């Protein structure tokens, strides 16, 4: 009855006001893929898929766009669609590019189901839109950058930032979070991203130090596949260890939590496996009694969470905010989910083409 | 925006053709509370609950009418209703009979949210009807009656039976089995529940005897809680353990999978906390590999189960047949969902009142 | 030989001096079930059940009045009783208010029983009596009124008080304990419970804190089913977690106890299911070296914890005060059990009208 | 001194002779990117990557000639390469497509290096060519041409052959292997593969009948991910389990041999990592004493496997014959490694042009 009569996508390549440093490397610009998902009732679905680096937007692109011919005249039926590219990938590998591909397609078909209903995304889930507390993420900045940032980030009425860590001596580490702690005062919360810089004895270390420091979380102190490294570092902490931004799918979440690796979740919406695995990384989370916090995508984010029973903090850090309308807003710290069907994304055209790749 | 405006229930204590005779007792009528949940959009969710015992139906319906102050008045959001209810009887036990009310709640709640937006229940959960393959379960009838049964249902279409047993000797157990084997021929499904009756050591021991016959699982062999004691006895099976219509909220399932208890599921669509239970118990069984069957409710368990990933036999045990048009329909031995909004449960009225308590 | 004849329930809801707050609620008054259990022998069994909110008490007595018919005739021996009722409600559930109904005709059955051999209930079940130090409960009461409840409880000779935490803030938690600690002095126990209302990453931060402080012990930091996440936050304390007031039934403390969710337990007689639940309990707490004090019904439990052989403390906190006669008294902070036969609870009748329901 | 100068990609679809059927989808024609790596010595390195699915190809291309910039220039040094390319997509994900892609280049470099020597890939490691067992892979290919392929490949001289199964009976799963055992002989080797198609219930229920016809392995019953799942079947059968053709590096092999998720390996030489992931896998399966086989690129495979210690199979599947040059011979049904610099691959270039994408 309502079907999918096309998919259109657009790669873009935005600048960041900030680029994203990191101890293992930058995300200068925003690689994006913009998709549109086109339906028999005349919708038309949106969803946005970051690459994380120009040298896989094109590849991402194309295999989106060679993915097209597989969903063209299905029911926009979007568990029913996950179920079948994942058996069409089954030799394959329905993982990173290809399982990134899919959730792009995912969280398009449930934009566009809201949208046939005309109800905003949380409502259709069975949830009622709340405000979801928000911190603001900048980067590897330096003392007097890092600082700078958190204090405009406390005028703008957040009440906790992350910053990036792991600069090549841990008293490096140690006096960006004192210079915040001493502007924006104890009250506020300092989160920490080592993003996967050390072996875990360094980790240990420094996370030892960190947490006399009084920090908020830990977040991916060792590489991310390594859950049994993970639960090592976090068995000798008091302060949690965070991680789940790479979790390719539910099942990696599923083998994570199974071991202990973490006391915190934060999964990414793209690789996560969209909305329909969202839902299911947010019944795992509840079992497991896991805090669940996003990464990136905060619009579609500010939706799941209100429908997750341990949500814990929106991350905002606004890639797509040239290509797209502010129609999400931060009031007092927190995000509020726009009251319009579906995800609340509409794109302003006129700078897309500047951006076109 | 959409309210709950009310919530109004009738007992009623129906005969049933054939009581359902178990090992530990004998279920001769339904007790159902009949739940009707009004909200300000003009539709009327529908679901039932079903008492088990006369006993308790009297103390089910005063406990749902007493429940309807903390609900009226509120946001039509079944997720958000949920976490409500579970906060509120945090003191007193989110478990049994006050659980099985939520959920009364909740299964009304999710018809209602269908019929405001005009759609049967698992499209609105993102999925596609398909036609889901039922058994027909049958009780402890003897060899004679059990025989007589299983060739009515062959001939009904349905591929596969399941009878209880858990008669005084094992060979009686065996002597059912293999007259039903005898007229129904090698290909048929035989499924066999023992409901709770056997302590570990005689139920490995007829549990073995009993794969030597080629049933397709054994069910419940010993005392529901004990999630232990099920697992020894699985470990001792090439033939599947099957349990789960006991499981209170999809906390129960988590611990029973977490130990290995089972390698089928079958949760009832009231005991794990509704369709808000079932998406999350889905989930679980998902990434516990475990293949997921229902018990009772057949009207929305063929909507949940077109959306679960593991979806393994629908249960058909017509409860409610008397007081709901048959809107489900049967169908070469697959149930096929009604195409009306929500669950698609239209009360026969003038034969409530024939049954009214 | 001596057969139940009858049983008779009144519900009532008394005003309690101070409302008992907490973290996810409050108790303001008191809804009582008071059964009396008629036997052939002229002697009549008294018990009363907790029903936590006025929401549950109609559904409760009238579970009760419908399971009348089930022990009427039956003999007056509580073990077989008790045995009976369990596969009764094989099927239904065996948990929740029927569990609870269950174990307050097991408590009359045994007052009953200790009546018709004229013997105080401790002496039946083959112990001396002997006074049994018991704390005074508080609730969430801020600053101020903790102190002055704590202070007045020292004059009274208690050397121990029970405050509910769990504040918005931590700083909050920490202020109501250092005064009461100012008040009362270093000598003086300070138990803190939590009542579930905290997730464990932020259980593990508070508890450290207040482990600093150097209070008794923490009771219930998190959802009470999750008994992994108990065990969880107690490995991260030198100070016992206690919980066990919400296990329906000795076989959930078993689950517990296996998977070392904490350091001290505190059944509550109605949800243990009564004095045959209690007995199963004591030998598990025994086994697992495990300190047991009890939860409410401290007419009951002063019997009960003079024949537990790991008995700790008794927790005041008078809920049928105004209905039942004086007879258990407190003698510089002690319990001291009356000579009476059974359990020694004696009806005020010209009160009991006041409040019926 | 050898520098990487330049990366070249073509991008062929082959027909082949007899499509791949398998339970779950038809791999039809090879999709294939024929990587040529120059370097400053004038040696150039050969190496191609199999899309599974043309829906991949070209994205996997596109990928490719997008990461030739951080490579070239480089000293060719695979093991300080397969480091750098890790680093990079530290953020992305080191997984999927881009892990693919990262092995093609490391087999073309090491082929590189070879040349740079003039001595076999196998001798530059260190070990001496030996002839290494084969066996001839087939397809789903019903009871007929399964019989007739099989008699074929002993006529050629091999002494094994692996059948794809997964019917929607048992006994058509067995009916095959009776019919090859029937003509072939009791000495020969069939090897059977599920292709992930089966439930772990219903892949107990097929691998214990399977194993009393006297198969030599069972292969990827269910899900490639769920290790677990694996263990779980691997623990009720005699027969070995074997996977891994889908482990994306060594990190997954290590994750799945940690669990005891099966008795025999066999890593495909592009997933695991190309040569530098191979001789990580190989200590792996040295050290949990799993006999190591090959999947697909049977031409460097045959290679890898004379220095693999606990050696097992080579899987004979010539997916790109018609583009290269059969210098690998099968005799007596061993693969004989040619005497020829790095792997021994060259194109076909005139068969090349026929099938450019
Ligand atoms: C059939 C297969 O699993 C094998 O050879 O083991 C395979 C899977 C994908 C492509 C080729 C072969
Ligand atoms: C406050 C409590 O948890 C306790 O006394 O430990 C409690 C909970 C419900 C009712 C009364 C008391
Ligand atoms: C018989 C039963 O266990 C089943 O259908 O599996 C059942 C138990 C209670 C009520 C109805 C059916
Ligand atoms: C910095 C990061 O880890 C985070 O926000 O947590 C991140 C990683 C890749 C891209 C964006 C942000
Ligand atoms: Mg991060
Ligand atoms: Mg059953
Ligand atoms: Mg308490
Ligand atoms: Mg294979």
């Amino acid at each position: 009855e309502v079907l999918i009569t096309g998919l259109r996508t657009r790669a873009v390549n935005v600048p960041l006001a900030y680029p994203v440093h990191t101890a293992v490397g930058t995300v200068g610009t925003a690689p994006l893929v913009l998709i549109d998902l086109a339906t028999s009732a005349g919708v038309v679905g949106h969803s946005y898929l970051f690459a994380y680096t120009p040298v896989a937007l094109k590849s991402l692109k194309q295999l989106l766009d060679d993915m097209a011919a597989m969903i063209v005249n299905e029911p926009l039926a979007p568990v029913s669609l996950e179920a079948m590219l994942a058996k069409r990938f089954c030799l394959a590998g329905y993982t990173g590019l290809i399982r990134m591909a899919a959730a792009g397609i995912d969280m398009a078909a449930w934009d566009a189901l809201g949208k046939v209903h005309e109800t905003p995304l949380v409502k259709l889930l069975g949830a009622n839109a709340r405000p979801v507390q928000a911190y603001d993420s900048h980067s590897l900045d330096g003392v007097k950058l890092a600082t700078e940032r958190a204090v405009t980030a406390a005028e703008l009425g957040f009440r906790a930032v992350k910053t990036k860590i792991g600069y090549p001596a841990l008293d490096q580490d140690l006096a960006v979070v004192r210079s915040i702690r001493q502007a924006v005062g104890d009250d506020f919360g300092i989160m920490v991203d080592y993003n996967q810089s050390l072996d875990v004895p360094a980790a240990i270390k420094r996370s030892q130090a960190l947490q006399q420091e009084g920090v908020t979380w830990i977040e991916e102190p060792t590489l991310q596949h390594d859950y049994e490294g993970h639960q090592r570092i976090q068995s000798k902490l008091n302060v949690p260890v965070q991680m789940g931004e790479n979790w390719l799918g539910p099942e990696e979440m599923f083998k994570a939590l199974s071991i202990g690796a973490c006391r915190l979740a934060m999964p990414d919406a793209m690789k996560i496996g969209g909305v329909t695995g969202w839902i299911r990384a947010s019944a795992l989370a509840q079992q497991f009694g896991i805090p669940m916090s996003s990464h990136l995508f905060q619009e579609i984010s500010a939706h799941l969470l209100a429908a997750t029973p341990t949500a814990h903090w929106l991350e905002r850090l606004d890639l797509a905010g040239s290509v797209i309308e502010p129609t999400l807003t931060f009031e007092g710290g927190n995000a509020v989910i726009p009251d319009l069907p579906g995800v609340g994304i509409i794109w302003r055209e006129k700078e897309i083409g500047k951006y076109l790749v």
